């Protein structure tokens, strides 16, 4: 299946384009990239550099795939944009794509920001989440928000495990069937170091909710909410009436990413000292195996 991934691209590195290309080819899918940006490096580097893709050169591309009658995608994927000009092109395109395809599946990642520490703070410019709100959002069918998208998008503050099942409730009726916390300040009953993904899933009307309490490992990586975006399109092609086993094989798929990264980072800064945003880059390439097929490490509690 087709697959039109419109994101960031950077030349060293692993975020956007860059994070969800590799993994989904690696998984049979025909995938085509529009790069958002094209940057030496992602932002959370001492510097970076480079272009911008503006709105008028995303019609063009889009006119070029149209005239060759190319414009015919089974999946959209979205992520990190910064100009509600860009965002506004991207929903256009969309609205065409599903009616040149109806079954077309839009995978949005609504990227807003991030609880950095307990307050939750924009990464984007504000006017972008009315656009969001009334214009992405509504077209989506599957969204990944983090807990704080999912705050903003919804108007509601989330601070147990039932708010963020009824702001999932909210979000299903604003359009997407598919909406999945990708990270939470939720407690567990595990411990203190961990992190609370939460899915909801509209199908034939019937629900599935599920949980999943993740251990957290003490690093900030970049482009790991792109890989669980990309990862979750390709897992609920592969069991679309089962959101338990999709997610499971998502993080999975994760953890095993992660893992490597983590091991490789500490062993190139030495023993004791904590690792730079390069040496904290994915180790994509490298865990093409646990891609292919991810050995589930972490069970989902059906809610
Ligand atoms: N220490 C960690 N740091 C970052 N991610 C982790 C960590 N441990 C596990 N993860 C995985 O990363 C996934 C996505 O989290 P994250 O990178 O914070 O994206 P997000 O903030 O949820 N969405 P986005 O706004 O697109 O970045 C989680 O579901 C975990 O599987
Ligand atoms: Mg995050």
């Amino acid at each position: 299946s087709r697959v039109l991934s419109i994101q960031s691209h950077v030349i060293r590195g692993y975020v956007g384009n860059r994070a969800a290309t590799f993994p989904l080819q690696v998984l049979g899918f025909e995938i085509d990239a529009v790069n958002s940006v094209q940057f030496s490096n992602h932002t959370g580097y001492a510097h970076w550099k480079g272009q911008v893709l503006n709105s008028d050169e995303l019609q063009e591309l889009y006119e070029g795939l149209r005239l060759n009658n190319m414009n015919k995608y089974d999946y959209v994927l979205t992520g990190y944009t910064r100009d509600k000009s860009f965002l506004a092109m991207v929903v256009d395109i969309v609205q065409e794509l599903k009616q040149q395809n109806p079954r077309l599946v839009y995978v949005c990642d609504p990227v807003l920001g991030d609880k950095w520490d307990g307050e939750g703070s924009m990464y984007v410019p504000e006017d972008l989440l009315p656009v969001y709100k009334e214009k992405v959002v509504p077209l989506a069918d599957i969204i990944t928000p983090n807990q704080f998208e999912a705050e903003l998008l919804s108007g509601r503050k989330i601070h147990s495990q039932e708010e963020a099942l009824r702001v999932m409730d909210m979000l299903h009726s604003m359009g997407p069937d598919t909406v999945v916390i990708t990270s939470s300040d939720l407690p567990s009953p595990q411990g203190s170091n961990y992190l609370i993904v939460l899915g909801s899933q509209r199908r034939r009307v019937v629900m599935e909710r599920i949980r999943m309490d993740i251990r957290k490992v003490d690093a900030v990586f970049v482009g790991t909410g792109d890989l669980f975006a990309a990862m979750l399109l390709a897992w609920t092609h592969k069991h679309p009436n089962n959101l338990k086993v999709a997610c499971e094989k998502t993080v999975s798929t994760l953890h095993h990413v992660l893992q490597r990264t983590i091991q490789c980072a500490k062993a190139q800064a030495g023993e004791g000292v904590r690792p730079s945003p390069m040496q904290l880059e994915l180790r994509m390439v490298q865990s093409k195996r646990d891609i292919e097929d991810p050995e589930i490490v972490v069970q989902a509690t059906v809610l």
